[PDB]
């Protein structure tokens, strides 16, 4: 007999208002053809109004592949960027799938810079998207920047073909709760003390990133934290705590800022924790919350 499994833990606070327009838009994007995809991504990225810094984040992992692409003629450069978006089995697509999330993003950032400088073949002057791609572009363009950044990240991480400094903890407050395991988690994540944060989990515990599967076990969670969590700033604001079957479930809402955009952009999140009777994190889900505008729209 078990009171909770990882699977059943995923459904805690089931009426959380998740921004399902994000994966909805990604699914629509994945129905478009390679050329429409690349041109759409160029317009999203360039028209977002957000300055992207690589500086606060990595690139040494991508440099050999980047040099390769830089040396290719324009015809081959564009084909490579089509293999990536189309998920074609190629050496470069397999190498890309081994990059960490932030390495993938740095990869694409450098190509974006080279396209501006005419070192990498640009999107053709005036290339006209299909009507369908034009509808996907406009839905992306309407989203708040932080949600567009999430769309892009999700698309970038899924391209290709699949075959640092610790601060001391500083005090943080969350109105409405007094849970030390939650506060330890948030403060250790802000300090980039990822071994300390992971130590709060049960050995069989999981962390569920937004719109992704649970990452199970401390070794895996730590690797993920190394890959994706450096330079994040977590700004939990408020919470509720409820006892359930001798466990505690805690929902916290607030924001994160990514080092890609600094303090110019804040993404609205929920964190959904299930703690065991000993105060260990059995499960935590992070969700991107729907805006008031998106809730309205996805009714009426
Ligand atoms: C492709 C492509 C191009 C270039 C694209 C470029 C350049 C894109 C750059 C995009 C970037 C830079 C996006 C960055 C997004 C970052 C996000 C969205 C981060 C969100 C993080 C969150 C939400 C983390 C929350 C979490 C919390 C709070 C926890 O407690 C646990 C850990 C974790 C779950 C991590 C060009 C133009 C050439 C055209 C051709 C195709």
């Amino acid at each position: 007999h078990m009171t909770f499994t990882i699977e059943s833990a995923r459904s805690i606070f089931p009426d959380t208002q998740v921004a399902n327009v994000i994966p909805a838009t990604v699914a629509s994007f994945n129905q478009l053809s390679g050329e429409d995809q690349l041109a759409l991504l160029w317009f999203v990225y360039t028209e977002m109004g957000v300055t992207i810094t690589p500086a606060a984040v990595n690139m040494i992992f991508a440099e050999k592949t980047l040099t390769q692409i830089q040396q290719m003629p324009a015809q081959e450069q564009t084909q490579v960027m089509c293999d990536l978006v189309n998920h074609t089995d190629t050496p470069i697509c397999r190498t890309y799938s081994s990059f960490g999330t932030n390495v993938k993003l740095g990869f694409w950032y450098q190509l974006s810079e080279w396209m501006k400088q005419g070192i990498v073949a640009p999107i053709p002057e005036g290339y006209q998207l299909s009507t369908k791609a034009s509808d996907v572009l406009q839905a992306i363009r309407q989203l708040e920047p932080g949600q567009q950044l999430t769309v892009l990240q999700d698309i970038v991480v899924n391209m290709g073909y699949t075959s640092q400094q610790v601060a001391p903890r500083t005090q943080i407050n969350i109105e409405g709760i007094n849970n030390e395991t939650v506060l330890s988690y948030m403060e250790n994540m802000n300090a980039f003390n990822f071994p300390a944060a992971v130590a709060l989990f049960t050995e069989d515990g999981a962390l569920q990133p937004p719109f992704q599967e649970p990452i199970v076990g401390q070794e895996s969670i730590l690797a993920y934290m190394h890959e994706e969590c450096y330079g994040l700033k977590l700004i939990p604001e408020q919470g509720i705590s409820e006892p359930v079957e001798g466990f505690t479930q805690i929902k916290v809402t607030g924001k994160v800022q990514t080092p890609w955009a600094g303090d110019s952009v804040s993404i609205n999140l929920a964190w959904r924790f299930l703690l065991n009777p000993q105060g260990k994190i059995f499960f935590v889900a992070i969700d991107v919350l729907a805006s008031p505008q998106e809730l309205l729209n996805m009714g009426f």
